[PDB]
């Protein structure tokens, strides 16, 4: 309803919103984090953990909220009647803070799969025998990025589906393979150049990786899925950059899993007709850090972006999502079980492992209103009808009257607490999904100039009215 | 627009005002326990006394179906009309005394005013016959939403701790529609003592089985339109009496550090439990809340007296006439030396109300506004009017006749589902039509002339 | 009531004639949105 | 007259020092934890 007719051409986050005249920062300082890079280190008897597994390999989610822009107002608000109008948060300029020393903690496996060196061969190797796997580490590929937006990122792996049933399933076949998009959480897995995919299902070696891919299944984004979104809201922009190369040139060691047609070669003879194992494998190399790579620490100021979202946080929301493989520093200590005798002995010490790490988030905000007609109600309870829950706005339907209340009895009780301990109704639809949480909702500076990052936003775009305490000369 | 309204924003006044009213009421029956026959499940008498709470459904009929004398002063069109409640009566008969109840078998230790020597051992099944009065009360609700009581229950406990017999059962706030038929408190709260109290004899008989329950000024007043009551009035007071013990194991001792040990006698605990004993005070003739008029103008909702749906209720609770009458019959009316084993003793008791309503006459306008508003409201409100349409369906049909003729064509006549109209019919509770008696003068009546009287412009013919 | 070995409080003890007493927060008015707030200046003033 | 009266209120608002210039200039936020290893945030006092 309302006159005309509904024609399909979007409309880009610029058309109905409008841009304030005010702006806003605040934000936490930094976090930190330790760990053990490998695995999680936990109560041997039980299952739960004293430590849990941690290193700058682990994808970082980060989620923020933000306040009301009905209930946190503001110096000069005049512009609006609450009534047929309402108001929501704009990023306008991110920052992300890094103060970590920077270091690579690397890693890797007490069994590797592994057969021989083919890089040079002075001598024809042996034959597989059992269980020759070794302990062997590698450096990864580095990595740094970065991601915005108001929905979660959406990352991809590889995984094992079910294949159309012809060939009667044979344990030792080669499973049927499928590429898989999934929500990304935190903690999750860089890949190695390895692929996102499940190596403990895939691989039933399982001593193909070292151990902390080889746990979790890695997975990397999608620039092609999460950019096509015609909103824009998954992400609105991002930044990358990685390097590789090549290193070592070994075998795997195993049962031929699919042979080697005959034809491809000339028969041999002694111990040249039996065929060595025919599966290289690359060593993936780190290379060389710069100070000039970072990403970090330098403001970024994000106005025109892909899709129709133009920096809006929809529903006080806000993701970032963060990797930087620069830091991945893990420190080496050790504890003596006996400091008094004056002899070195490898079982007096205890040798640990820990990991560190930092951050920041620093957000500018600008304020924006929304004018309301159905056309607009329309649309975004078309595009998402949950921002016309939380926020009425301020109105159902507009009617919007109010709902013959239930107002709430839970308040306190006898020990009875199912009117809910099982907690209260609606949900994160993703609350399911794992990754970390912060509240800036109570930070929020009224004017930048007392932070070091926004005085930069006043200097790039310029002071109009300079601030102006009338000291000096008068 | 959210954010409710006050009613009279679109509501318009009338120029017209009717009355009409039931002739009366009188209720007899037996104030402790229903009577039936003893081997049916069919009551020989119903269980009644002041004690019990009463409820009154008040129908009206359609006034857009009742024709004015002139009726040319709005458009049925476009508009309706709805009935406005603007003052409200409640007649009493009785003889102003008050009843009395009490249990033949009451779980009592001792009497704890004074206590010259520690008391004795529980035997087994001490408990006694004894009575005391109710605490008096007063109170009237008013309104077209059935009134909201309260009442404490218990709830499913927390599944942590296993549940022995006998460990205490939590307790929960649960709301609910008010039946007729139940119990004002007795000063023990409003709860379940069936459910909570395993003894039975905790109490006299009257309140052991029901639930007594207590009306909740604010949920009721936190309806946004008050249409649950938009008036009321309540008087009550209560002194106490006696002072009791609980008999029976101890379920949670007293730590010690809270005394001192003694010894011999002292040494044994008795009863912590202590219930009071409430009594009713000098009733009077000043306090009585009925039998004078009230006028309702304004009111804490936006309701004002706006009856939806042609229907208007009115609950009312006094105990001030549970006069119990006790008679006797006799089985041989030879013998001139008195037997008590020759009179059967019976217990019968009255009730009297009555009802008499001033209305007044409202029409709406619509626009959409209006019509959502209504409909967001209430919207089964629009049903019982000619708005709200809803086209039909059905093109086709096949009846095959007849189907008695036993040729088979299917099986079929599925479709009476809908005389179904109250929702609350699951709740039963007293009734009263006052559909017919309608009229058109204030002056014939008693109450109505007050009403004149009140607001003045007394017109009449000439004689 | 509590757990008889314990030191913790199974149920608190209540009655009426314990006293009552209520704190009742309230927010800085000096965040908080009005629908018209130009007619104080923040620096000069404030708001209780 | 207000400082006089209960000085702790001049606190909660804006104005740390006497006249119009603003701040308490040590340094003001840190967090060191997130899951649990290291001995908590609260192994210090809480300052407020």
């Amino acid at each position: 309803y309302l006159p005309p007719v509904p024609v399909s051409k979007v409309v880009s986050t610029d058309e109905y919103v409008a841009r304030t005249n005010i702006y806003y920062h605040a934000g936490t300082s930094r976090l930190l984090a330790v760990g053990h890079p490998y695995f999680p280190i936990k109560k041997p008897n039980n299952n739960k953990i004293l430590v849990p597994k941690v290193s700058g390999l682990q994808y970082r989610v980060f989620r923020i909220h933000l306040p009301d822009p009905n209930k946190f107002g503001f110096p000069d608000t005049s512009f609006y009647n609450p009534d047929t109008q309402r108001l929501v948060w704009a990023c306008v300029g991110v920052e992300v803070g890094r103060g970590q020393p920077l270091g690579v903690g690397i890693s890797g496996h007490p069994l590797l799969n592994k057969l021989d060196d083919t890089e040079n061969a002075s001598a024809y190797a042996a034959n597989a025998g059992v269980d020759n796997r070794e302990c062997i580490s590698m450096d990864y590929k580095q990595t740094q990025l970065c991601l915005i937006g108001c929905k979660p990122p959406i990352g991809e792996h590889w995984g094992k589906g079910s294949p159309c049933t012809n060939v009667a399933v044979n344990p030792g076949d080669c499973p049927p393979l499928e590429l898989i998009n999934t929500v990304i959480q935190d903690g999750d897995m860089v890949d190695t150049g390895f692929g996102a995919m499940d190596f403990t299902t895939l691989q039933a070696n399982k001593s193909e990786v070292p151990l902390d891919i080889c746990t979790s299944i890695c997975k990397y984004p999608d620039y092609i899925k999460m950019v096509s979104e015609p909103y824009g809201d998954s992400l609105f922009f991002y930044l990358r950059r990685e390097q590789m190369f090549v290193r070592h040139l070994f075998n795997r060691a195993g049962a031929v899993g699919e042979n080697v047609p005959d034809d491809l070669y000339i028969k041999g003879s002694g111990s040249t007709a039996n065929l060595a194992s025919s599966n290289y494998f690359p060593t993936p190399s780190g290379s060389m850090v710069t100070s000039d790579a970072q990403i970090f620490n330098k403001p970024y100021w994000l106005q025109r972006a892909q899709g129709h979202n133009n920096g809006i946080c929809w529903g006080n929301q806000l993701f970032v999502t963060v990797v930087d493989t620069t830091r991945s520093t893990n420190m080496s200590l050790c504890a003596a079980i006996s400091t008094s005798e004056t002899t070195y002995k490898n079982t007096n010490f205890k040798e640990y492992l820990r990991h560190g790490e930092e951050y920041d988030l620093q957000f500018i905000f600008q304020l924006c209103k929304i004018t309301l007609t159905a056309d607009v109600m329309t649309y975004i309870h078309s595009m998402n009808s949950t921002i016309l829950e939380d926020w009425n706005f301020g109105l159902q339907p507009p009617p919007g009257g109010t709902l013959e209340d239930t107002y709430r009895f839970v308040t306190s009780q006898a020990i009875a607490c199912q009117k809910h301990t099982p907690p209260a109704p609606k949900e994160d639809p993703l609350k399911k999904y794992t990754f970390w949480e912060v509240n800036l909702k109570e930070k929020f500076s009224a004017d930048l100039d007392q932070f070091p990052l926004g005085r930069k936003f006043l200097l790039q775009a310029g002071l109009k009215a300079k601030p102006k305490f009338t000291l000096g000369k008068r």
